[PDB]
């Protein structure tokens, strides 16, 4: 008559979806986080429908209703030239069929910690997790509190949702290997809307917003912009994709300079006017991410059952992807049906059947990422113009968009049950079967 005891290491995005998934199905949750995960850091997130379809089920619909105001409006991404022409109009109505939500991270993950708060989640903050072990019966970790206290936490399994650097990984994965550099980063960042809106010469780029949300993406030679708006105007956020060689720290805190920015879009004729808007950037705020390339785990779930890898812990991609958090959210979804499907008696065979599930499409997802960090889709713009060969299409893959992987999880439980229990290989429906073979990915 006892709940599952799920603990949660890591409350990103991925933590505090899988925090509400396994809650909202009747499982206790206790989850720990080391920072204060309301300060306000980063830029904007994306959402596609794979996401969202899962997010809409969670309060009865609470969470989409108070996201409602994030849903991306473009109808289109208007792909221009180094002069600031516009070359083609790209629809976005299959895209957006369903809805897509663009906001700032920070305001995503207040949404989502107020909801886990609501219905129930256990969390504490201000710990570092520490130390995980399991057996067959049961998962403990260690919760090391800023005084140097250690206080030990026992569950029945450990999700490890402690994103690109994280340290549960070396409980599953003892070997590190380190990522690729593409040779590529990206400046991004909020905008000021404050400083914005006192700009005359900025005044531009508030047209259309409270209908359709800005999707400007510009091609110079060495960059790759995108402007972009959400909530009627409310937020705006961009991003330039450039050349960048030196050895860049893949996080979200770092000083960048501004005018390295500047340098790169003044000398093209549309430059100044990308200025005007940018410009308002706050400088502390600016970002430099390097897009690093990194390769699938060998599997994610530990050797008793008890631990498994989730979200940028397992399949880290580049912010320029579109698929990180979504593939992410999948996980916690995925996650969650198995365990409701297998029950407390059988939490290790739930986290190897959402393991078998997820694998292959996550690994897809994140090996094609490698191209648009690599700039596989340039041209020599002085002699091409841009258009749809130059746009990145993950985020246009129906096959990603279009799923709904709780409904594919409690079709196919049974079947993978059975290929978990007799050992043999899950060949999984939810990705092309022709891109397997093609990516070179390797069935857990
Ligand atoms: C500060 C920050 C800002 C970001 N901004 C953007 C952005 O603007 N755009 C974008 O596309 N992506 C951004 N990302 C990345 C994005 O959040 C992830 O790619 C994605 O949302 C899903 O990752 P995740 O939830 O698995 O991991 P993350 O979002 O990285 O979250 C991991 C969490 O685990 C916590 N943690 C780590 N180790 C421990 C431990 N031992 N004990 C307890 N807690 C631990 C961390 O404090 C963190 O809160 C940002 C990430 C961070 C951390
Ligand atoms: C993640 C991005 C920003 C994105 N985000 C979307 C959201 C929706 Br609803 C529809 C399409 C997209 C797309 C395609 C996008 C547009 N961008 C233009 C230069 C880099 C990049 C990243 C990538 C690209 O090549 N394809």
């Amino acid at each position: 008559g006892e709940e599952v005891q799920v603990i949660i290491v890591g409350l990103g995005i991925v933590g505090l979806a899988a925090a509400i998934e396994c809650r909202e199905k009747g499982h206790s949750v206790h989850a720990f986080e080391k920072s204060n995960i309301l300060k306000s850091i980063g830029d904007c997130i994306g959402l596609q429908s794979n996401a969202t379809r899962i997010i809409k089920r969670w309060g009865d619909g609470a969470v989409h209703e108070a996201l409602r105001p994030w849903i991306v409006s473009s109808k289109e991404i208007r792909i221009h030239n180094s002069s600031g022409r516009l070359i083609i109009r790209q629809d976005l109505s299959e895209v957006c069929e369903q809805p897509n939500y663009l906001l700032p991270r920070s305001e995503l993950i207040r949404v989502m910690y107020e909801h886990a708060l609501k219905i129930g989640v256990e969390i504490s903050l201000g710990v570092e997790v520490c130390e995980p072990s399991e057996d067959e019966e049961g998962a403990s970790v260690v919760a090391l509190t800023r005084d140097g206290e250690r206080q030990i936490v026992r569950g029945d399994f450990i999700i490890c949702s402690d994103g690109v650097h994280s340290k549960m990984r070396k409980a599953i994965m003892p070997q590190p290997v380190e990522p690729r550099p593409s040779g590529y980063a990206a400046f991004r960042a909020l905008v000021d809307t404050e400083t914005l809106k006192g700009d005359p010469e900025a005044s531009w780029v508030f047209e259309g917003v409270e209908e359709n949300d800005r999707f400007d993406v510009f091609f110079l030679s060495g960059a790759q912009i995108a402007l972009q708006s959400c909530n009627k105007g409310k937020v705006f956020s961009w991003f330039c994709i450039h050349q960048d060689t030196r050895n860049l720290l893949d996080v979200w805190t770092s000083p960048a300079d501004p005018n390295e920015m500047l340098d790169l879009i003044k000398v093209w004729p549309i430059g100044q006017r990308l200025w005007s808007v940018i410009r308002h950037t706050q400088p502390q705020k600016f970002i430099n991410y390097p897009l690093l390339n990194h390769k699938p785990l060998d599997h994610w779930v530990s050797s008793h059952g008890r631990l498994i890898l989730i979200g940028d812990a397992a399949h880290p991609l580049s912010p320029a992807a579109g698929q990180g958090a979504s593939q992410g959210i999948e996980d916690a979804n995925v996650l969650a049906t198995s365990l409701s499907l297998a029950g407390r008696q059988r939490v290790s065979l739930a986290l190897h059947v959402a393991e078998r599930i997820r694998y292959a499409r996550a690994s897809a997802v994140q090996l094609i990422s490698h191209r648009v960090n690599e700039g596989w889709r340039n041209q020599d713009w002085d002699a091409y113009e841009p258009n749809e060969q130059n746009i990145a299409s993950l985020p246009l893959e129906t096959w990603i968009y279009g799923h709904d992987s709780q409904a594919y999880t409690e079709q196919e439980f049974e079947m993978v049950v059975r290929a978990v229990q007799e050992g043999e290989e899950y060949h999984a429906t939810n990705l092309p079967d022709k891109l397997r073979v093609q990516l070179g990915i390797r069935n857990v």
